[PDB]
DNA sequence: CTTATCTATGTGGCTTACGTTTGCCTGTGGCTTGTTGAAGTTCTCTGGTTCACGC
DNA sequence: AGAGAACTTCAACAAGCCACAGGCAAACGTAAGCCACATAGATAAG
DNA sequence: CTTATCTATGTGGCTTACGTTTGCCTGTGGCTTGTTGAAGTTCTCTGGTTCACGC
DNA sequence: GCGTGAA
DNA sequence: GCGTGAA
DNA sequence: AGAGAACTTCAACAAGCCACAGGCAAACGTAAGCCACATAGATAAG
């Protein structure tokens, strides 16, 4: 507890010794502050207070090869020891996952992520299952079914016959897991119907064009130098990058023409009004805080699904402050938003919007279907006074006030001792997020390890550091 | 200094804990062999011994900023602590220095790598010295000039009159060097040399251009997974990739040829003759000795590319085994040598290769030139600064060294102090200078694996400063 | 070649009783670099790569 | 929504040097009168 | 009531010498085992690119 | 066979 | 001017 | 030329298990004086 105060000139040594270690070795900064560096120094000033000064240190460090095989080994084991807690949790129906093919943009191999998200008491929990390839074969979605049954071995799971799934409308995704549940990714349908959108106004296209083509000048003549703010990626096929492009236009309209006229190519650029993209970009802000409200995963988002159809509707509302292109877009987009979103819509979603503690909007004929599925969804957790027609009543009664800070964790897991039953329904629909960002945070992680200077690596050895590193995220304080 | 060891099962938990670092911050497994590493080691477990088991590293570890601040400071620190030692160097004329630009993969700033290598005692020094961004400054001849005035300036250099400059035959780096010593990079001239006789025979484009599509494809369906052995690169401008490939492809021929008539892309093969591909496989790979011989720069090589072009000279001997492909191919080979590579050379290579110790090459008029060179030349050492230079010469020229493939000239010269000393003072003068540019290279390799993806937001003073820094530790550190 | 008891002398000695002698450590001041600790900013990117699908 | 990683920007503390004078605090000088045990001589039996 | 000394006794610690029995002490010289570890192969790369340069 | 778009 | 052309 | 980084192979070799021979100080029963204390008892005087 109580720790030393050094001599000064002994925190120099330290930071002279460091600092040629990293400059001899081009090792980043950041290495400093490893969580687990301060306790394996820790560890090693603690034996060489028990030992003194003079021991056999180049023989005594291990060497790399045995640290894989000791992190393999010790893979098989804390797996061998959490098979027991996955059947533990996932017996009790209270489970959910993503899905998702990945591929490496240096060997050219494609993989399938498996992975984990359930619920634990007032906390989310995330466990990366696996990540593993199909060697070259034809990626056809049985091979994914039997590489997804090969990992659930791995772990002791057999049935995997009830878990809930949010995907995407990927085609061999959809068959593949047409035999259980398959939910999709809100965060792709709402995109979709943006670029869908955006391409039934072709109005849009010729600005989008000339600020594409502005964009692409910056970039390749070199001139970033004066500028303050650099650009965005023009499309590759990323999520919401066309609200950054526009919006830094928008911030960097000024040195925009002062320097597209030092350079001779205003010409790109006077065929654009400011007006509607500061529209725009009010409007596509909105949509903005849509997604990222939906996008949370370190926290359930489902329960806000209509009222988000709804606040898209009222800022799509018509208006006559419209010109005929704008006003001709916002038609547009909620034509999409109709035929998109009362048809790719589903029952669960309207029960996990049922369960939003302001009872008094999903007052509709909905109670009759959602009562309907909830009968069949309330027995099977007890198959798996206080009397369920009353306790439906009791809680779409119930007001509840909404602080501009509330939160879906706490209200419900407070909550849970009036509900004796529907609690756990809850709770495993709190696990279910409503986008896939786990197969995307864990693709950022994989291609973080996987890099260039790496390329000759076991993916057995891929699977044990990823599933090693979500343990400890998950395991420790 | 007998070095006390610990229980088993105590490196056992040791080897644990090191497992959980490894995978915790997703480091390389390579990097517990640090040689900083054992360092730091041993620092900790001094200090634990020392001041007990209950630090507080909360503090006791320095910020990263602390780290930039303090490597920066360093840097100022030791290329002020050396300046002197590199400015007596200097002075002797012993020294060979080399510059070229560079590009990263990302923000694709413009650079001026500085690298310098001259003769310690019975050790050839390569000291790398500077490295400074262009900006966005158009790059005339006047900034090349300024910065490299600049940079000598850190150094404390003015003088560099007579040092001696290898480069490639760059139009701008001609242009800013069109006062003082330049030597073509013999590397680039040779590369020159095998492409231009290659493009000036388009009868040898057909197996290259069908070589190249069976890679391209071989990429495109991705059918290379099931060889062994991959193919090199298409056409990014890369050293004898043609060479790799063609060779890779004669190895891998079978599988190859198995694997187009499975997937029925036999039809495409059909067109290829293999005996002109062994014959270049041969022939070429003469040359990668060549190669591989000039790029060998830690040792003198300015004494070995007269018999390098005897040696090329014979390899294109003309024989009736060549045919039209390759009779075409090595008339443009001494053709371009002769009117170019040839004419490209320098005097100082013809004295430097005159210290050979079976000095029989050059019995003809090159003799005639290099008294009023060698003369000249060291008339001017002395005064930088009876075995007089004249019978020095005939000295020199008098004896003939047997060729023991076993022997190293290096002590050859390192003894000839005791009877020719300034002599020998000119070729370690001259044999300082490699004959290829490619410590540049290395240079630039150690940059790229600097810079990364992750590490864009980086001061480039900060970059130059981890470059030299590590370029000292490796020059003066074992 | 003792062996005992008295009968004057006579100086340590010592436990207080007390008055100096450093003296050290230690309270307050007053800077002086000197890190340095957030504190945002700014990018890289992860954010899609070859097939099930009805038609 | 992550994640790594480096970068200005304040601007905000803070350990680390002196200057030094004020105690209480350990230890050394006289003195000091009651002891009081140690130091020499007769003296009876012989 | 004591005070001294011889006189007739025991008589069991005791203390060395003798033999007898013992509860293990290294060493044994054969039996398994992670683990540097020396040789590899196999990379993905650097193999810098906009002013020169003049008849 | 036909996109195909959804990744 | 004009076109490689040295990497 | 050089990079920095994971695999792959025999491999042998220095840690731990094992546990029949050969060996040793420790413990016990015995026997020889033995011999130095220990007991009363008397014997004179006072």
């Amino acid at each position: 507890r109580e720790l030393k105060t050094v001599s000064a000139d002994c925190k120099k040594e330290a930071i002279e010794k460091c600092a040629q270690w990293v400059v001899r070795d081009c090792r980043p900064f950041s290495a400093v502050s490893g969580s687990g560096f301060i306790d394996m120094i820790k560890f090693f000033i603690k034996v060489g207070a028990e030992y003194g000064e003079h021991v056999n240190v180049e023989e005594l460090l291990p060497s790399p090869i045995t640290l894989s095989r000791k992190v393999t080994s010790d893979a098989k084991e804390k797996k061998a020891l959490i098979s027991r807690e996955i059947k533990s949790a996932v017996e009790k129906d209270g489970a959910s996952a993503t899905i998702d093919l990945w591929t490496d943009n240096y060997i050219k191999r494609n993989f399938l992520g498996v992975t984990l998200h359930y619920h634990e008491n007032n906390e989310l929990r995330d466990l990366i299952l696996g990540l593993k390839s199909l060697d070259f074969e034809r990626s056809t979605a049985e091979n994914i079914y039997k590489k997804l049954k090969a990992i659930f071995s791995q772990f002791n799971v057999e049935d995997l016959s009830s878990i809930k799934f949010v995907t995407d409308r990927g085609a061999n995704v959809v068959k593949s897991l047409a035999n259980n549940i398959r939910i999709n990714c809100s965060s792709h349908l709402l995109s979709n119907v943006l670029e869908n959108s955006f391409e039934e106004t072709p109005e849009l296209n010729m600005p989008i064009l000339a600020c594409k083509n502005i964009v692409k000048y910056f970039k390749k003549a070199n001139l970033q130098h004066r500028l303050r703010s650099s650009l965005k990626s023009e499309c590759p096929t990323r999520w919401n990058s066309t609200y950054t492009m526009l919006r830094s236009i928008l911030d960097n309209w000024e040195s925009v023409i002062q320097i597209l006229s030092e350079a001779g190519e205003t010409q790109r650029i006077v065929h654009i009004n400011k007006s509607i993209i500061q529209t725009m970009v009010n409007i596509l802000d909105g949509f903005e805080r849509i997604f990222k409200e939906l996008q949370t995963c370190s926290s359930p988002s489902l329960c806000f699904v209509v009222p988000s159809i709804l606040k898209v509707k009222e800022i799509c509302s018509p208006d006559v402050g419209d010109v005929a292109d704008i006003a001709k877009l916002k038609v547009n987009i909620i034509k999409n938003v109709r035929i998109i979103w009362e048809e790719n819509l589903s029952i669960w979603h309207y029960t996990a919007f049922f369960f939003y503690p302001p009872a008094l909007h999903m007052q509709q004929e909905k109670v009759a279907q959602i009562k309907e599925f909830c009968l069949s969804k309330m027995e099977d957790l007890e198959l798996i006074p206080v009397c369920p027609s009353d306790e439906f009543e009791f809680y779409r009664k119930e007001i509840v006030i909404l602080s501009e800070d509330f939160k879906v964790m706490e209200w419900w897991n407070l909550n849970s001792k009036k509900y004796p039953k529907l609690s756990k329904l809850a709770l495993s629909l709190l696990s279910i997020p409503a986008s896939s960002a786990a197969s995307e945070r864990t693709f950022s992680l994989a291609g973080n390890i996987i890099t260039e200077k790496r390329n000759r690596i076991g993916q057995q050895t891929v699977d044990s550091l990823l599933f090693l590193n979500s343990f400890y995220k998950n395991f420790c304080k």
